[PDB]
């Protein structure tokens, strides 16, 4: 339906991507997601080691015979991870593209340069979105305010940092936070981005593999409904509202807490048991404000379908017609 510097650069049939999603990006989520059109991701960190992440990929091969990419996200986290080791794995597999997110990704992005992989690295600022570009990146994928994960310290909304990354950037933008529906695929369109990421409107599908209950909670969920935790870390993560984030936030609170204060409670073991067993307060899950926005629960190929129609339709319809 829609043609853009995305879907032309990494020939996919829509300008939707669905990126790194921790524990639940795995080979149900990006098979869907890549059968339905859109640039799909496995979660590289989210399989225990290399070896698991290349099964994971035939695995996903086996539900899709469309490309899909691989996120590969760096853990700011002092316990060692074989980064190159994984790397190696997405490349010797045949991945034709990558999402990098985090700091320092040169030496990642560089590899993956020389072997043919084409990159998308995730970004929450103009400056860091540019340093990307000069590394030789394909795309940045912008990241606002608005996101589930981790925005960054400035506090930009997407309606801003879009305008003010278009006006710098030459490359293919990808807007990044706080969309979920046709209307918010034209806004990104129109403020300079050629495509729109997905995480929260992912987790409320059919095929995302996670518990009901978790869907169910996102739908329920108005946009009010998530925290910003380790602000005075500054290491600001959206999450949903829960027992544990508003623990987390009380334990701030106080002040002079250090992440040993926290570990515990925003653990991922104990977060990723949210989405297998399905209690929304067992600890930290990942989601944002836009779950204000979702209240159904399709498959990924009428989702992305019913996206692009609708973007279609605000075009030729209610903007074409106040222009008559
Ligand atoms: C459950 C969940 C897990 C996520 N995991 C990661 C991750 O491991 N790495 C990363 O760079 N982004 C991660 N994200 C962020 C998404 O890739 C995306 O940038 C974000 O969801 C966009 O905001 P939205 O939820 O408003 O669409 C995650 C998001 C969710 C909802």
């Amino acid at each position: 339906v829609f043609r853009t510097r995305f879907t032309e650069t990494f020939g996919v049939e829509h300008p939707i991507m669905q990126g790194g999603m921790q524990w639940v990006g795995r080979a149900e989520m990006a098979a869907a997601v890549a059968n339905a059109g859109g640039l799909a991701t496995l979660s590289a960190l989210t399989q225990p080691s290399p070896e698991a992440l290349a099964a994971e990929i035939a695995r996903c091969r086996e539900l899709t015979d469309r490309p899909f990419g691989v996120n590969l996200t760096l853990l700011p986290t002092q316990k060692p991870v074989p980064y190159a080791e994984y790397r190696a794995a997405i490349i010797e597999a045949g991945i034709r593209v990558v999402e990098t997110a985090g700091n320092d990704p040169g030496e990642h992005i560089a590899e993956f340069r020389r072997h043919g992989v084409k990159v998308i690295h995730k970004c929450t600022a103009v400056r860091h979105a540019l340093k990307a570009e000069r590394l030789g990146v394909d795309a940045v994928s912008i990241d606002g305010f608005e996101c589930a994960g981790h925005p960054g310290e400035d506090d930009i909304p997407g309606l801003v940092l879009l305008p003010a990354a278009a006006n710098r950037l030459r490359v293919p933008i990808i807007a990044s936070g706080g969309f979920a529906d046709g209307r918010g695929l034209v806004a990104a369109l129109a403020l300079g981005a050629d495509a729109i990421n997905m995480g929260t409107r992912f987790l409320a599908t059919r095929e995302c593999p996670i518990h009901p209950a978790v869907k169910a909670a996102i739908r329920a969920a108005d946009e009010r409904s998530t925290d910003l935790i380790m602000r005075s870390l500054r290491n600001t993560a959206r999450v949903a509202r829960n027992a544990i984030s508003q623990e987390v936030l009380a334990i701030e609170a106080r002040g002079g807490a250090g992440y040993a204060d926290i570990a515990a409670l925003v653990s991922g073991q104990r977060g990723r048991q949210v989405y297998q067993q399905g209690d929304t307060d067992l600890g930290i899950w990942s989601a944002g404000m836009v779950q204000g926005l979702i209240d159904d629960e399709p498959a990924c190929a009428e989702l992305l379908r019913d996206i692009v129609e609708q973007a279609r339709q605000l075009v030729r319809q209610r903007l074409e017609g106040m222009l008559a």
